């Protein structure tokens, strides 16, 4: 019975592929942040989560859970190359990218509509 609701145990998507910090964890792509996004395995010892970088989607292509198709789908960066990672509008529920450059967050930000991605520069 012993429980909090949300056990550690799980493996949905998980990217051992992608290293997390340094004690041989990985980004084990979970579902339950406003979205989709993909934290440490080893959590909390490293709480590095937030939506797949989109270019890092591709080369996880072959191993994507299918229901990721649009969000590995939309760009992986923008005209500069600052790459586009994934994010989340709670205005529509929905997946938007968004481009970024080293650690500036340049602000490129494109959003995937029906199959319609799109781009609304700020």
């Amino acid at each position: 019975m012993n429980g909090e609701v949300a056990p550690p145990k799980e493996d949905p998507v998980p990217l051992p592929e992608l290293p997390c910090e340094k004690s041989d964890a990985y980004f084990v792509l979970r579902d339950g942040a406003a979205g989709v996004f993909l934290a440490a395995n080893t959590f909390p010892k490293s709480r590095e989560t937030r939506a797949p970088l989109v270019e890092e989607l591709y080369r996880f292509r072959d191993r994507l859970p299918e229901k990721l198709r649009y969000l590995a789908d939309a760009p992986q960066q923008d005209p500069e190359g600052n790459k586009t990672m994934v994010r989340f509008s709670r205005k529509t529920k929905q997946q938007y990218v968004s481009s970024e450059k080293d650690g500036k967050a340049t602000g490129w930000s494109a959003f995937y509509v029906d199959g319609k991605w799109v781009e609304g520069k700020k």
